[PDB]
């Protein structure tokens, strides 16, 4: 396989949906499965080798991929060849709102995150601890982020037309590279649509191939 895509899942999907392999031999896809960044950086070493790589993330995974990239540059490692972010409101924007502390959230407020279906009320109690921990990750990946472009890799934002994520156009500030945004038909999970998935996939492959052209 030429490239290696490192995918970061959303809250709920057990890293399954991003089991996108066989295309036919372009991407070796490896998925996350939930200073935590340090634990990821040295864990991507044995699989990155010296081959080129890219990051894709959805909602929660967008913040995680971003900080993982941001944390690779800090260790003087090479950044991802491309950073693909999906359905996430950037930390520095007019629409962003800070995630409250754990001890300031009620189970009811935790239950509203789980919806991102409302029928499930009793189940929320058993999913409560997973959710609160996931929010802890996101609360950290959105805390103390620089106000200066640290990254330099190219960046594409994907977002649904009926999405709850907003103002992704502002993600361009986190890097000095080229920033593109595509608005696709769907909600917060547009990317499940086999049409949108095909669009995203093909766009990822084209991106990495063009960025891999010799510097002549
Ligand atoms: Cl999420």
């Amino acid at each position: 396989a030429t490239f290696k895509l490192i995918c970061f899942p959303w809250m709920g999907g057990g890293s399954t949906h991003f089991a996108k392999w066989g295309q036919d031999t372009h991407d070796l896809l490896e998925v996350h499965s939930l200073q935590l960044v340090d634990e990821v950086v040295c864990a991507l070493q044995p699989v990155i080798q010296d081959k080129p790589f890219a990051f894709f993330g959805h909602s929660m995974g967008s913040y995680i991929a971003f900080r993982t990239a941001l944390g690779l540059k800090e260790n003087n490692q090479p950044e991802p060849l491309h950073l693909f972010l999906s359905s996430a409101t950037p930390v520095h924007s007019k629409a962003w709102h800070r995630i409250p502390k754990d001890d300031e959230l009620s189970e009811e407020q935790i239950s509203h995150y789980l919806m991102e279906f409302a029928e499930a009320k009793e189940f929320v109690k058993q999913c409560s601890p997973i959710i609160r921990a996931d929010l802890n990750i996101v609360r950290s990946c959105t805390s103390n982020v620089p106000s200066k472009a640290v990254l330099s890799c190219d960046l594409t934002c994907f977002v649904g037309s009926e999405d709850i994520a907003k103002d992704m156009e502002a993600w361009k500030d986190v890097t000095s590279g080229n920033a593109k945004i595509y608005q696709l038909p769907g909600g917060h999970f547009y990317l499940l649509d086999p049409a949108n998935e095909k669009l995203i996939k093909n766009y990822i492959i084209k991106c990495l191939e063009v960025s891999s052209i010799s510097n002549f």
